[PDB]
Formats: C-alpha cells, sequence, structure tokens
C-alpha cells in the first residue's frame, strides 16, 4: 500500500472512525483501524459489535493495497504532524511508514484478512435535514435508562408513522418525545437503537445537509456526507408510551425556562434524593428544599390557568430536561401531586418531556 | 451580622479564599470560610496548616460580627446567584441568611470563637512586580520533586542576594533557575517554599501592579491588592544548586523551541522511560526513538558550534521544559553524553533549565 493525503482530512476523519473503536473489546484486531485504498481515496473503518463506521480520505493512490493499525496511535500520530501531505506506505510485514515534512515514523500494522465485512441498501434510504436529527437526539437521549437490567430501555425508540419521526426515551421516572414531519419518510418504521450509538451518530451531524437513513431487521445506517455508521438494533418491545401522556391537566403554567433552570439549580444545592418542591400560585411559582442543611426559598414569576398545586420532583431529571430546551418560555401541565407534569415548549408543538413527581 | 456586598466580587473573593482550604483536612472547623466585619469591607478567611489566605469585599456593614461558613456550599450559592447585591445575616444560632434578588437561603453557620489567627510586618515588606513572580513560579514549579520522601524538594528556593531573586526548583533530574534584578529588594533573603502553595499564589498574581513580600523565620507573606497570603516554610537545607552548573561545554546548538518541542513530543508517542536520542550534527539534530512498538526519526534544523553528540533523554522532562518557555529561540549547552544539557533562551539570560540525560 503507498498512498499520499491531507494531514487535517486524515485526522479528522481517523476521529470518526475512531467512534466505533471498542477500548474493551475482546478480539484484538477491532482496537485497529482498517485502512483501504478504493479510488482517488482512502477509507477508514472502525468496527464494533454494536456499531461500524466507514469514512473516507480523499487521497492520491500510489499502490493499492490495506492494512490494519492500531487506532489510538495512528490517532496520536496523525493529530500531531503539521498541516501538509502525509504519506503512508506499508512493506510486506505489513509494517507501516507514515512520512510528513521532516518526521519519518515506522510502526506494527497488521494484516487486513480477518477484518469484518460491514453489513446494504440506498434505496431504501431515506432523506432526513441533520438539524433535525441533531435537536431529536439531543432533546431526548439523556432520557434513557441507565439500569442495565433494562436493555431495551438504554435504547430510543425511533418510528416513523405518516410522514411523522418520532424519537422516544424513557427510563420509568420520565419520557422524552421529540417530533418531526418529514416529507421523504413515506414507509413506516419502527426500530429501537441503543442511545450510547445515537450519541455517536449526534456527534458525526454537523446541523447543514442532510443524513440518509435505512433500517433492516438487525441495523441501523446513517450516511453522512461521506460516512456510513452502521448501528446494531436493539431487540424487543418498546414501553407503550402514548399511553402515559394525560388526556387532561387541571394546572397549566407559563415561564421563563433559564428562570426556571437556575432556580432549580439553586435549591438543588442544598438536596444533594435531590428532591424539590414547587408550589403553584397565581403570577408565582415558589421552588423550595429544605434538608438539615438548610432551606432554599426561590420565586419565579408564572402565568397559571387553573388549580394551585404543590408537588415534588428530582431536581437532576427536572434539571436535565430544562437544560436541553433553548426555547425562551415553556409550558408547564399538571394534574394532582402523584401525577406527572408535561413540559412544552411554548413555541414548538414537537417535543414533550414527561416527569413523574415524588410521592412525599 | 448583617451586611449587604455585590456577588460578583462576593464570588470572585470566596474563590481566592477557597485556595486556602485543605478538603482533607483534620479539624472540622478549618473546612469553613470565615466571613467577619472590618470597615466598608467583609473579611473572608481560609485557612491550612500550610497556607493561611485573607480577602477583602467591599461591604455595607448594617451590622457587625463574624461566623464560619462551609467554604464549599458557600461558594457554590453565591457562584449562582445574579449580578446583584447580595444581603448576607446570622441570628443568635449562627444560622446564616442569604438573600439575593429572588432567592432566599438558610444555612449552617459556626462560632468563630475557635478560628486560628493568621501570623506581621508591611515595614518589612518589599516590592516585586507580579508579572516577574508569576514568570519566575510559571518556569520553574514543575521542576519540584515529587518524592514524598523528599519534603524539602518538594519546596522551590527563594533566595534574594545582591537585589537579584532567584527561585530554584530541582528533583534530582532536572533543575530550572529563574532570576530577575529587583531594586527594591535590598536585604539578603534565603527561603524555601512549598511548590503547592506556590501554585496557589501564582493562581492570584494578575500580571500587572506589584506583590509585596515578607518573610520572617516561619512565613513567608505575599500581599496582591487586598489579598494576604501566608505560606508556611519548608525547614532545612536546599542543596547547593550551584555547583551542578557546568562551567564549559564542548556543544552549544541555537534551534526553534516549538520545532524542538513538537519533535521530541512526535518522538514520545512510541516511548510512552519515555526515552528519546538527540543526534547532534551540523546544520541538524535528529530526535529519534525506538520501541519494538516503533521508530520515529524526527529532524530540526540547528546552528551547532562545537562536538557532534549523541545523547538520551527522558521527553517528559525534555517537554516540560519546552512547554514552559514562550521564547522563540533557546541555545542548548552539552559536554558529554553523561553530562546534564542546559537549556537557555537566546534573548532571556535570567533563565536556566538543566537536565541529566540517561545513561543508554
Amino acid at each position: 500500500m503507498k498512498i499520499i493525503c491531507n494531514q487535517k482530512i486524515l485526522a479528522n476523519r481517523i476521529g470518526i472512525a475512531q467512534k466505533a473503536i471498542n477500548g474493551k473489546t475482546t478480539i484484538e484486531l477491532l482496537k485497529g483501524i482498517l485502512i483501504s485504498t478504493e479510488e482517488g481515496q482512502l477509507k477508514l473503518t472502525g468496527y464494533d459489535a454494536e456499531i461500524g463506521i466507514e469514512t473516507y480520505v480523499q487521497a492520491e493512490i500510489i499502490e493499492k493495497g490495506d492494512v490494519v493499525v492500531d487506532a489510538r496511535l495512528f490517532g496520536d500520530i496523525i493529530r500531531k504532524l503539521p498541516d501538509s501531505f502525509v504519506e503512508i506506505e506499508t512493506d510486506s510485514e505489513n509494517n507501516i511508514y507514515i512520512n510528513c515534512v521532516n518526521s519519518r515514523f515506522k510502526i506494527k500494522g497488521y494484516a487486513a484478512k480477518e477484518f469484518p465485512k460491514l453489513p446494504l441498501n440506498e434505496e431504501d434510504l431515506y432523506s432526513i435535514p441533520q438539524e433535525i436529527l441533531k435537536n431529536m437526539i439531543k432533546q431526548t437521549v439523556f432520557a434513557i435508562s441507565q439500569d442495565q437490567t433494562k436493555p431495551v430501555l438504554m435504547g430510543e425508540l425511533l418510528e416513523i408513522v405518516d410522514r411523522n419521526l418520532n424519537l422516544v426515551a424513557i427510563d420509568g421516572y420520565r419520557l422524552a418525545v421529540k417530533s418531526c414531519s418529514v416529507d421523504s419518510l413515506t414507509e413506516n418504521i419502527k426500530v429501537i437503537i441503543p442511545g450510547k450509538t445515537l450519541i455517536d451518530v449526534n456527534s458525526l451531524l454537523s446541523g447543514e445537509d442532510n443524513v440518509k437513513v435505512g433500517f433492516n431487521e438487525k441495523n441501523a445506517i446513517f450516511i453522512i456526507n461521506d460516512t456510513k455508521i452502521i448501528t446494531r438494533l436493539l431487540e424487543g418491545d418498546f414501553i407503550d408510551y402514548k399511553k402515559l401522556l394525560p388526556r387532561e391537566h387541571n394546572s397549566r403554567v407559563k415561564l421563563n425556562t433559564k428562570e426556571l433552570l437556575n432556580s432549580i439549580e439553586r435549591a438543588s444545592l442544598l438536596s444533594q434524593n435531590n428532591l424539590i418542591k414547587l408550589s403553584i400560585r397565581d403570577k408565582v411559582m415558589a421552588i423550595t428544599s429544605n434538608t438539615e442543611k438548610g432551606n432554599v426559598y426561590e420565586e419565579v414569576e408564572i402565568d397559571l390557568d387553573g388549580d394551585y398545586l404543590d408537588i415534588a420532583f428530582n431536581s437532576r431529571y427536572f434539571i436535565e430536561g430544562l437544560k436541553n430546551i433553548d426555547n425562551e418560555e415553556i409550558f408547564i401541565e399538571f394534574t394532582t401531586n402523584v401525577n406527572p407534569c408535561i413540559i412544552k415548549p411554548t413555541d414548538d408543538v414537537n417535543y414533550i418531556y414527561l416527569l413523574l413527581p415524588v410521592r412525599i
């Protein structure tokens, strides 16, 4: 193998392939990135049982071939080289020579022979705006279970129903749902993707252009410019989340998102399970906590329709919600002090954050 | 106690007092900051056996008094309050009430009675430019011992001899010395200050104005605007470091500081005890490493006077040195492959970084 590429591009694409490398893998080779020549183009593959990534690096191909390199060492070298041309060559022992301005490295390489093939379509690929998918993941993924006895709830439900795309995260205490109507999504689909993997996907989305998405029985595939991400789907049944959305509310407040966040943050300084209390009255909502460490009384201006209410919540769950809402104002809907609240941005019909109270 | 001050100022000064709080202290009270009223001014004290800090917060004093508050809780509250007026009050149980816009906290306080008094002078105080002391600490402190069997070498030697101030760090492998002639320093002094503490001091120096410095048998004192830092001195004899400076050199190179740093950094990617080799020839210095992980050959342009040389060094010690030299170019002086090198910036007669080679 013998190729020449730009340093900045190679470093950038190594970072992308690295996302699929599992440092705790049991298969030695899978700590490596597969480099392989194609046509005016190098391909980099990172592979794990849960996630495969292929990415392209424009290159002059002097001599075709492939080799596997330790993904961490490869990245550490390329990252420190100056912004110039990088020459990469292999010998018949699979040594890798990397040359760039006044640097010459020779490191160990490994035969490509046993490197997994990546599982597909392009006709069965659908176009979604990056910004949308980005925001969908961002506004939900923090809400997945961390309970490893519930692997399914460590996934998010991605569902297309009648040209609506929905991404759903639930953990037994809160539920986050973000929707968009996308026209290209003419087929109904329901799958569960590990949230960990959706975080990786989100990191590769820029916010311009589209990501092309496809699904089979075993995998979801995301195409972002020249990058292909393949994510193993979770098998099983998702919680029937639609049944948890209240049909009615007895109270509805409107308030400034950041104002509430700041107040909960302050109130939570004392309660650090993390309890805070909301006292909904006309014109003001009080946020309080009382520990033996002290008490906090915070006030936030509200507009109220409906009943006065006192209700307790986990501050972390509340904070994690409000942190991820850039909207200036939110509505929050309530019924009784044992039922969830529902947060809805005033200027976004497409997002729900539902949260169970603490019965105390 | 009852006072009103600005939030941003109080937060800033809490950060300063916090530097003296030892979270692993065995004395419960010393996790607290002493708040105490003076005159148009609150004082905040943080205290540890090794270091005491007093700092001033402009304030309206409605009612005089003092109280001790948990330093971490106090900081966490003040930091999250809006940029407005903060009212702080105590009751006879030493509860602390903190009020600010729409926030009301009540937290535990503690009686000032048993809070240590801080050990002094002002006539015996000397003026040094902040920038100078800052650079002195920055360019040496990284070189102290980390060997806790050698507490003295975990200190730096501060010495005034004939209006020259010197700060010296040594660990048995390298020696860093930074000097300045300061005229106000009319008296000869030799003391050892823990480097950990000098790091704290450096963090409080801005780079404008002077820091006023004073010494007795037990303490050094630093006055930075309205902040007083008292640092317990280390007892014992410092290494006689002047005897380690070679009287002669057989080789002298001139080179670009960052160029060398980048090359050592690259070379060290393979050797990660951390060995690299320097091959001094005319016009070029080669930097190499060879492990079973691979080899690196780096080239750096030099001007050489004197002998050709091959010599091995610990890359970390070399890197730590070069990282802390902003000067565009350095000289490095050498004798044999078993003797130290000496790094001297081309445009700074006042700094030495000396480093022993590895005998291999």
